[PDB]
């Protein structure tokens, strides 16, 4: 099964600021992660691949 995913209908933990996943956007494109710090790390080694920078504004790693 590939249900890594949210499928637990139960708001707990509280009930925090449940904000969006944070997406790494490329160019304009939104690519989401397993964990936000793998997601961070890949953002880093895009943006020296195509000479971009990583701004992180909110939870949106903004690589442009």
């Amino acid at each position: 099964m590939g249900s890594s995913h949210h499928h637990h209908h139960h708001s707990s933990g509280l009930v925090p600021r449940g904000s969006h996943m944070k997406t790494v956007e490329v160019n304009g494109v939104k690519y989401d992660f397993d964990n936000p710090e793998q997601a961070r790390e890949m953002a880093e080694r895009i943006a020296k691949s195509l000479g971009l920078q990583v701004r992180l504004e909110g939870d949106t790693f903004k690589i442009e």
